[PDB]
Parts: structure tokens; C-alpha cells; sequence
């Protein structure tokens, strides 16, 4: 299974008790995202605030390489305020919870998914339901099938923390089935039962390709789906693709980055950063206590940083464009030139 | 589904790389954990060490309502100090895992065992695997129905913290076809990869009856199954069932006695207790941003202390002396009067 991070330090993120980015700390998140390797950069909707379209202005024209996407309520003018900012990518909203009219939901999804594709048709459109998790499935599968064709991808969101790992199973798989070959799936879990991680794997295992994460797990309440626990939890699985990827390296500079900004500390136990997340007690790993003779080790600390025409002369060029800048850096690693030449000479 | 908690604060929490606890800190905990409600306290095994020992005879011998309970190597001379110590129940480790002769196992496993029978009948008698997901599930089942006509309870144990929860369930699912009607299952599971809440739930979902859980999820490594994070899980799912077995309001109590013992900081977003598990940014809840006007709640803080003969005489008598206690105390609230009364009331 392969898959893409949509980071939501930027949008999800803002909604957490103690943060207040100013436009100089989101781009200086954004280039380390970017840096890092994430694909997907989302920010509050630009109709949210003055600073809010400030912001994603600001941000989808930074020329990263990550795509900078956002979204909307099902508005004709919260879209055209959302294609004027330059954002890549715009999901769509919309809500059929038992805890909040289906045919109106699809009729102004479709008025407002046919201007977008007239006026910006380059940029990607997504279609994602609110508490998704207290919502019948029938309802759900009902609107993410009449407005498939349309979109690029479709959105599930456990608003409100409550999504076990198996309905998440269940739902993707039939999802799946609704829109077909083509359309992707993205995945946006909150903690609040401490499922998130757990949640954003198992609708990787289903089938979805795209999943939200955030530097340390901040956002609203207890927050969504961490960067960190996400990507341990992926490296165990995927080791090779993960570190080839993301400069998993870096983990520990983003996770002090984001705690410095908000005021936070670390969590004690915090996944890969976290002050005990590799130890033990001195002393305590005793024979009488446990079968296997060593402590074990889910995986190294290291690797997160912590303590007739021819073909291929366009990739030979960035290649090695790539190595020498980061050489005249300083910042040639062994990680960094297994990363960038794996795929070139293992087979 | 019905199920129990075995709280390892005094086992796998002694891993914790800051854990040092007293005889006393042990007593001030249990006696804390009891009065929670917790069905089971795991100690350290008495064979580790001699204040190992002392600690498990200690608490045994405190008079609690829970069940103080331990675990050997598959030893005759092992099985000898932990009967001594007066410990209620014994969990024997086998191993079978890759990264570590299964006849040898069994028959080990079988004189331990009978050993046991005769010594002490009355103590429950478990059998666990460690690194159980990291073992061929043949060679589990194999050890699993070999030994189950003879013990109480089986134990999965994902040691190195790398199961995800389908494979829980899974698992849950072959042992119990293997193990029969009468016998029970119990779950460990570490959090490397982020699953270890959603695995003690899909262990239940399974049909397991015991999980193992710590305060703070305190443990080797970032731990276990955390207690706190583990209620707010089954408290969304079962909240009539979960309020009435356990005095939910002394959670941060417990939270903060252990972060004191320990020297640690509660983590800024750990469940329930944490700075910010329960609010947001002030301002940026938004209509243009969440479709329900409300911001979500999965669960309230208050819950969690968070700002012809006749029949029934012995039980009127019990109830009746167990509220009086708790008024001439002080501690008689109305979440008291809720749990001793429902299941006399209502129907
Ligand atoms: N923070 C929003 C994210 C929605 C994501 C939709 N793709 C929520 O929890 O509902
Ligand atoms: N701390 C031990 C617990 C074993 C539990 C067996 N009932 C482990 O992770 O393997
Ligand atoms: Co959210
Ligand atoms: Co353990």
C-alpha cells in the first residue's frame, strides 16, 4: 500500500488551546514540511478570517514542492475566495451526522464542484464528511458515489474521536467500492479514545492513500493522528519506503520546533522524542522477568535522529545537482545519499 | 462484552526508565488503585529480586478487594516463591517467537502447572506468550490448546509493540475457538507503534475479558496501555457499564501520584487529565470552518473528576453500612449514590 501525508499543523493545528502562529512561524513550518518530504500542506479555509487568507496566500506561493490545498464550506463564495488564494487543492465539506436533506447536500456539492472545475481546473478537488464515524453509512455512501466522478478524492473524518480501528476497516473498504478505480481516499483522525494512530493505519489497510497528521499530535482537544507515532507506526511496516520518503531524521527539529512555538514540553513518553520513549529502568531487564535476554527495540533511534536514444539523463541531472548542493551545505549524510540513490541501484 | 482490568504499575511501570518505587509508594498506590476499583494488581515477580519478593508478600497481604497477582518462568523453583508470597494468582511465560522446541514448552509448562494444582488450588493459574505477535500463530495455538484444559486464563503479550488491531482480533478470535467456553484472555500490549489502546479494544471486541493497563502508561520504552486513555476508549462505548465499576472521578488523583512519584510532567495532551484534552483555541470555532455550530465533546470531564424467605438481606445490609461509611467520611456524592444504586433501580 502506498500513501501521502496531508500535514495539518497549519489548519488542524490552530484549533490547539495554546496556538497562535504568526505568518513567520507557519512558513517556517512549511519549509521544514517541506524539507522533510510531507506531500500535502493543508490551512484554515481562507474565508475563516482576514489573516487566515493572509496566510494561505502567503503559503500556496511559497513555490514548495509539497501541495498546498485547503477547504471549504459548500459555498459558491467561500470557493471563489478559496481558487483566489492559489491553493493546489480545495475539499469540500459537507455534514449527514446523527448528531447534526441529503438531496440539497448533493445538489450544492455539484453547483459548487462544477465552478471549481471551470474557473481552476488544475486544482484538486476533495470531498470529506464531518463526523464521519456518527454518520450512517448509508448516508455517506449515498453522497461520496453521486458526487465521485467529479472529484479527485474523498474524505473520512473522525471529528469527534470516537472511530474504532475496525469500522474504520469496514468503512474504507466500502468506500472503496462506491467510487471506484480512480477517485483516492483520505483518512482524518482525532484522539479522543486514543485510537488515531491505530485508525490511520487500519484505513491505510483498506485502501485510502492519503492520511492527516501534525507535529506532535496538536489540535483541537487531545488532537489528531501525530507525525511521529504515525510514521513509527508505518517504519515498522514499511521501512524502506518510509525512510526513503520523509528525512525521518529531522523528526526531532520539527517536534521542538511546533512544542517551542506553543509552549509546550515534550511529553515524557512522547513517540521516538520523547525523553523514555527508547529506555528502561537500569537494572530491570532481569532473566527471571523476561524470556529474550535483551531489552527489546521496535526500531533504532538513529534512524529518527535521535541520540539508439538513452533515458534518464533529465534524473542523472537532478541527482546529481541534488548531491552537490547538499555537499557545498554541509549537509551530505549517509541517510541523505542512501535515500537518494536506493531506488537507483537496489533492485 | 464484560471485561477487567489488570493494572501493571507495579510490574511493567517498574521498567519505566524514572520508577523507583517504595514499599510504601507500592502500598499508597494499590490501596489507591483498590479503592478505584481495579480488578487486578500485577507485581513484579517475587523470584526478580528480594525486595521483589518482599513487595509481592507486602501486597498480598494488604486485605484488598482486588486480586494481587504475579507471573514466573515456566520453573518449579519459581512457582515455589511466588505460592509463598500469598499472591492470588500466577501467570506462567512461555516463548515461541521468531526473534527468540515446542514439546520441550509444553511439558515444562504442564509440571509447573500441576505443581501449582496441588500446592495452592486456589490460586488462579494463567499462561502468557511473550512477543506473541511477533510468534507464527500455529505455534501459539499449538501451546495455547495444550495447556488450556488445566488453567484459568491464556495471555497474548505484544512485547515488542508492533500488532496492529486486526491482527488482535484475529488472533483473540483463533484462541478463543481454541481455548473453549470456560477459559479466559488476557491482553498486554506496549505503544511503540501507536496501537495500544486500539489493541486492548479490539482484544475485548475479540472477546478477551482481561487487559493490562498502567497509570500514565508508565512502562519499558513509551509503555503501555495507558489507564486513563484505556476508560475514555470503553467509556464511549459502554459509559453505564464503565462509571458503575470504577470511580472515575479519582482518575487525576491517580495520574497525579504517579507523575509525583516518578518526576514527570502530565503530558500537555494526555487523555482526560491533561492541560488541554477538553478545550480549544479560543475564536476558532468557526462556521466557516466546522459545520456543526458546537464544538464536539466525546465525553464530559466531570465524569472523570476533571473541572415465604426473602432474598437480598445481605446485600440491603452490605449497601446500606457502605453509603453510611462513605457519609460519616465526607466522600458520599451524588456519583457514589449513582454507582452503589443503579443496578438496584433501574432496569
Ligand atoms: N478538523 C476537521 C477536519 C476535516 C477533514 C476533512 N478532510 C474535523 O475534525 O472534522
Ligand atoms: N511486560 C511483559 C508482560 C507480559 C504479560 C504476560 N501476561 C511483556 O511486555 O511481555
Ligand atoms: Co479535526
Ligand atoms: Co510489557
Amino acid at each position: 500500500r502506498e500513501w501521502k501525508i496531508i500535514d495539518s499543523t497549519l489548519r488542524e493545528g490552530e484549533q490547539f488551546e495554546k496556538a497562535n502562529f504568526s505568518t513567520q512561524d507557519k512558513v517556517e513550518i512549511a519549509k521544514a514540511l517541506d524539507e522533510f518530504g510531507i506531500e500535502y500542506i493543508e490551512v484554515t479555509t481562507p474565508v475563516a478570517s482576514p489573516q487566515s487568507r493572509k496566510d494561505a496566500e502567503v503559503l500556496a506561493s511559497l513555490g514548495l514542492k509539497a501541495k498546498v490545498v485547503t477547504h471549504i464550506q459548500c459555498r459558491l463564495d467561500a470557493a471563489k475566495v478559496a481558487v483566489e488564494t492559489g491553493v493546489q487543492g480545495i475539499d469540500l465539506l459537507f455534514g449527514t451526522s446523527k448528531y447534526l436533506d441529503i438531496p440539497r447536500i448533493i445538489e450544492e456539492a455539484k453547483e459548487v464542484i462544477a465552478y471549481i472545475r471551470e474557473a481552476a481546473p488544475h486544482v484538486e478537488v476533495r470531498f470529506s464528511a464531518e463526523d464521519t464515524f456518527r454518520s450512517e453509512e448509508q448516508d455517506l455512501l449515498a453522497v461520496y458515489e453521486a458526487v465521485a466522478p467529479y472529484v479527485d478524492r474523498v474524505g473520512l473524518a473522525d471529528t469527534v474521536g470516537v472511530a474504532t480501528p475496525r469500522q474504520v476497516y469496514a468503512l474504507v473498504r466500502e468506500v472503496r467500492r462506491v467510487v471506484g478505480p480512480r477517485v483516492d481516499i483520505e483518512f482524518h483522525g482525532h484522539n479522543d479514545t486514543g485510537c488515531a494512530i491505530a485508525n490511520a493505519y487500519e484505513a491505510i489497510e483498506a485502501g485510502a492513500t492519503h492520511v492527516d497528521t501534525t507535529i506532535l499530535g496538536i489540535g483541537e482537544r487531545n488532537g489528531i493522528t501525530p507525525l511521529g507515532g504515525f510514521l513509527a507506526r508505518m517504519y515498522t511496516l514499511q521501512p524502506e519506503y518510509v525512510r526513503r520518503k520523509y528525512k525521518l531524521e529531522m523528526l526531532p527539529e520539527l517536534d521542538r520546533m511546533v512544542a517551542r512555538m506553543v509552549g509546550v514540553e515534550i511529553p515524557f513518553n512522547n513517540y521516538i522524542t520523547g525523553e523514555t520513549a527508547f529506555s528502561h529502568k537500569a537494572g530491570m531487564h532481569l532473566k527471571a522477568i523476561y524470556i529474550n535476554p535483551e531489552a527489546y527495540e521496535p526500531y533504532p533511534p538513529e534512524v529518527f535522529g535521535v541520540k539508439g536514444l538513452h533515458y534518464g539523463e533529465e534524473e542523472l541531472h537532478r541527482v546529481t545537482q541534488h548531491i552537490k548542493a547538499l555537499a557545498d551545505r554541509g549537509q551530505l549524510t549517509l541517510e541523505e545519499l542512501d535515500r537518494i540513490l536506493r531506488e537507483w541501484i537496489t533492485a
